């Protein structure tokens, strides 16, 4: 067959290229040929390209395993016969202990052996899911859109519509996250995301309303499902917004196939789903790890037999095909501090796309405005409109001021006689404003000729027309250089004759004395 | 002492009360005596008050270690010791394995078994250092905070500021995380945040300019610290706001202390406060886990030897005293769509506090108006002020509307000349304008006397004025009741005069036939 994608609704499935797989409780999930696989699965993804020696390079590629049963040709048999169907089948990128750690310039061989793949085995697409280490390794943020670009585009030139998906743990598709740079590089390229709501524990949202609301609580998943859901596709309580019609719900088939996530009672599915419909965003699917599990045995070797797309495929498939959201986006806006009188430019860094990702940056407009010769706060809203939609967002430019610094302004003795420069050593600066050691003035002189403490008064005079002020002060201590009699000591012991300083005189004992200070034994005492 | 709080910028550190701790890297880390913690460990934070024995209830306590080799009052005073040092003590509560589980009710026992504990052992405050399970286990999201503002509030009516610090991880500090409740509800009443960026391997922010940044890559140590806390500082980039005045940087002491997050060169964690600073955004510290390890010894058994506080001690207690942030809060805000002609108040869930946690909704304003009787988007801007700051928060409220659904509109056959009722089964419905059956028309009849295909054309007007409209299509079939010669079969075999009804007509044979069409036979062939 041919490229085969899905307009209407989804229910995603993956399929193990290996057989026996262990469940998280104990069961097994054998390998099935694809020609198994319950016909309502009308996307299913082969599980995995990878690295599967680093001998090979760093490209990742897919190898069948033989032990599945089916023969290459056999393989392309299968897939052909799903296509004939109307059903895709897409190859998944990543999964554990991948080994993908992309070098910039890898961007050109990636593409095209995903190219080679596809065009030998009938692949419809690609499905993004990679494992932690492989969602940040080395370039791949950069790597693996820009490689995905020309493969969308290589298609499109042929008229096909290679379809992109990506599976992403939910706890990454925060507004900042290690996701990013995927999602909006690959905006308007993407077909759906399918989101792993699964496997996280107790991770999930805080809604200011209700409270904490877990991925792992099975009293509240049908709160979990839907303000999860309602706040990707509003782009609100900080997650990154993917628009409904893009929005496919990951889950585990069962308890064998996810540590945690599994929807213990459906209804709680059907009534989230519900209840998106009703606030006119319905969503585009389910997804699941995966038809193998929903194939497989428990620990008791009883079977699944099916369960997972007896519970969601009628729910998911009898709905109306999906509305497109067509609003533009814009990137790139981050609330700013700017130095007072520095030059700002409100456009430097902001750009926007149409819904189907073409450049619009220059249908950008913004209100407000900032002015940086005044501290204080201004908004700034950016907006942008294409196929009848519009987007907007603030932005916060506050502009502030930094205080100069003096330097060299410590207290300090000098010798009698010395000369003393008020200013060596003494200097004063600003960031932008430079060296305002000229700026200085100096109140207070310093005497060398006396002994004594001068204080003196430093006055930094700054910023526009030098009306603003900064202050300091510093004593310059002038000594004595000529030597004096020693200091008097409580503990020593002195003689007749003995003389000492204390309290800013000089001393003579009249006879042996310990502990008396001088100046406290009146007028007839040991010290005179 | 008495109640010793901190007004300028603080070094923190943890003190274990258990001994000869196993490092992540084989090394040891000894229990120790608080008069041996250096003296630039302002703030020393015992660790941990917990559940020790689910046999004593609820409500976490403290029990001191005796192999510490230190007696009740010998602890309490070394802690005096530290006060009298015009240095802090607080009681860590959390730590690993903490069985923290508290339910609604359980505030009033806590905060008294808090304030207990603080004249018993003269703790100047307490330290939220919760582990993942408890950070959201049961109601500890309202106990916690609920119990913790009755606490600084006794210790308020006698004129004491008992500290509150929090420790949470930082990926629990995006927008709407699960510290969102701690940090919001104890608006105004906690002293400093220090939040571990440690233990979360390669967990960051992505940062629009630069790409990602990992809080273990070493190669960019500087941009962690920096993007992360310019971040929370402004609440940018998808983090609840923590001002710069309240925001203390969390670090292992040394590799043994923590998997991952130790800063190789220090120089890196200098430039990037510095650069902080430059922006007037200085930090008001940094935390250490642990003084216990700053002392411990590596797996060759060589000794720490405090680098930990020889590399930040300086650095952190030379700055200038911090400069309060006193911008007020807004909460509650949070796009929303509403139905086409739903009552909408701008105000009702909305609220805002000043810098010290006052309620001060009233003083809430907004720009912008909704309009719910169109259709489409409305940008609202509310914004409040007090301390002489203002902060807005726009808020897009979308109008939209959801299409009316027919029932029992299904094609159906009928017996020649029974009654057909065009509406029998038939209803519309609309969520907010209700049964919509009346509104429905007819187009086309059904004449049960004639045997043919009767198309109806149901109109549904709607809305405003009857001016809106869908429509839809059914076919009645009016068949006949009178028994007939059977259909021809290709593969049956006839014989003479055997006759079979075939497109319409009646056909006899003139002889025996297998496979040839009535109708096909030509002026003189088997059928006739
Ligand atoms: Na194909
Ligand atoms: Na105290």
């Amino acid at each position: 067959g041919t490229i085969t994608s899905q307009d209407d609704n989804v229910v995603v499935g993956y399929w193990h290229n290996w057989c026996d797989g262990r469940g998280y409780q104990g069961g097994n999930a054998p390998c099935v040929e694809l020609k198994t696989v319950n016909p309502q699965y009308n996307v299913v993804n082969i599980s995995f390209m990878k690295v599967y020696d680093i001998a090979e390079g760093r490209i990742p590629t897919f190898k069948l395993d033989p032990t599945i049963a089916l023969s290459e040709a056999e393989f392309i048999a299968q897939i052909d016969t799903l296509n004939s169907q109307g059903r895709s089948v897409l190859i998944a990128l990543g999964g554990a202990d991948a080994h993908i750690e992309l070098t910039r310039g890898d961007e050109d061989a990636l593409a095209a052996e995903i190219i080679r793949l596809t065009d030998l085995y009938g692949f419809d697409g690609l499905d993004i899911d990679l494992e932690q280490a492989a969602i940040t390794a080395k370039d791949n943020q950069f790597v693996i859109p820009a490689a995905l670009k020309m493969v969308k585009e290589h298609y499109r030139k042929t008229g096909d519509n290679f379809m992109i998906t990506m599976a992403p743990e939910f706890p990454y598709l925060t507004a900042n996250g290690a996701y990013t740079p995927y999602l909006t590089e690959l905006d308007g390229y993407y077909d759906f995301i399918n989101p792993q709501f699964y496997n996280q524990g107790g991770d999930g949202l805080w809604i200011e309303g209700v409270g904490w609301i877990a991925q792992n609580n099975d009293a509240l998943k049908e709160e979990f499902i839907y303000y999860i859901a309602d706040s990707l596709i509003n782009g609100t309580r900080n997650y990154h917004k993917i628009p409904h019609d893009k929005l496919v719900f990951g889950l585990p088939s069962n308890i064998d196939a996810a540590a945690t996530g599994y929807i213990q009672d459906p209804q709680d599915l059907y009534k989230a789903f519900d209840r998106l419909k009703a606030q006119g965003q319905p969503l585009r699917g389910v997804m699941t790890w995966s038809v193998n599990w929903d194939m497989g045995t428990d620990a008791a070797n009883n079977s699944y037999n099916q369960q997972f797309i007896k519970d969601y495929g009628n729910f998911i498939h009898n709905q109306l095909p999906p509305v497109t959201d067509m609003t533009p986006t814009l990137s790139g806006i981050v609330d700013t501090r700017v130095e007072l009188d520095s030059h700002f430019d409100p456009l430097i860094g902001i750009t926007a796309k149409d819904y189907q990702g073409n450049d619009i940056t220059a249908d950008v407009t913004v209100s407000g405005s900032v002015n940086t010769n005044q501290v204080g706060d201004y908004l700034l809203t950016y907006s942008v409109s294409s196929d009848d939609e519009t987007t907007n967002q603030p932005r916060k430019i506050t502009v502030y001021e930094i205080l100069p610094a003096f330097t060299g302004i410590t207290d300090t003795t000098v010798v009698i006689d010395s000369e003393f420069d008020p200013m060596q050593g003494v200097s004063a600066s600003h960031p932008t404003q430079g060296d305002l050691t000229a700026n200085i003035t100096v109140t207070g002189e310093v005497d060398t000729n006396v002994v004594g403490v001068y204080e003196l008064t430093y006055q930094l005079f700054y910023g526009q027309d030098n009306q603003q002020n900064m202050t300091d002060k510093r004593i310059v201590t002038v000594v004595t250089d000529a030597v004096s009699d020693d200091d008097w000591q409580v503990g020593s012991t002195y003689v007749k004759d003995d003389k000492v300083t204390h309290n800013g005189a000089t001393w003579t004992a009249q006879w042996w004395t310990k502990g008396e200070e001088p100046g406290t034994t009146g007028e007839w005492g040991v010290w005179r």
